């Protein structure tokens, strides 16, 4: 796919699960779901993404993804997760 826009990255990748909340995924736009993430910081969740959590593919479903577009994508939502 395409690594030009944080919006395009989340909207194509963090979309299957997080858009509706399928597989128990936490929402794109919550406050209480992001609170216990923003309490640590930002670049702590980018890691659990690149690593692939249990129900989550390694890379968060992106292959060639750089921390730049990665974090921009996390911060497009609510700068935690
Ligand atoms: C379904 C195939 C998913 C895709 C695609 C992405 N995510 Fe995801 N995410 C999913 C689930 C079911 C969960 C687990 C919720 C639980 O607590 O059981 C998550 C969780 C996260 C988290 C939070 C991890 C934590 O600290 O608990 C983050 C940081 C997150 N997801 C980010 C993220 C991004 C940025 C993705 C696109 C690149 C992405 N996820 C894709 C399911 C799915």
């Amino acid at each position: 796919a395409d690594l030009q826009d944080a919006e395009a990255i989340y909207n194509k990748a963090c979309t299957v699960c997080h858009s509706m909340g399928v597989a128990g995924a936490p929402k794109s736009h919550n406050t209480a779901d992001w609170e216990p993430r923003l309490a640590k910081g930002v670049d702590n969740l980018v890691k659990s993404v690149k690593t692939g959590l249990n129900a989550m593919p390694p890379g968060g479903m992106c292959t060639d993804c750089t921390d730049e577009d990665y974090k921009a994508a996390i911060e497009f939502m609510s700068k935690a997760k």
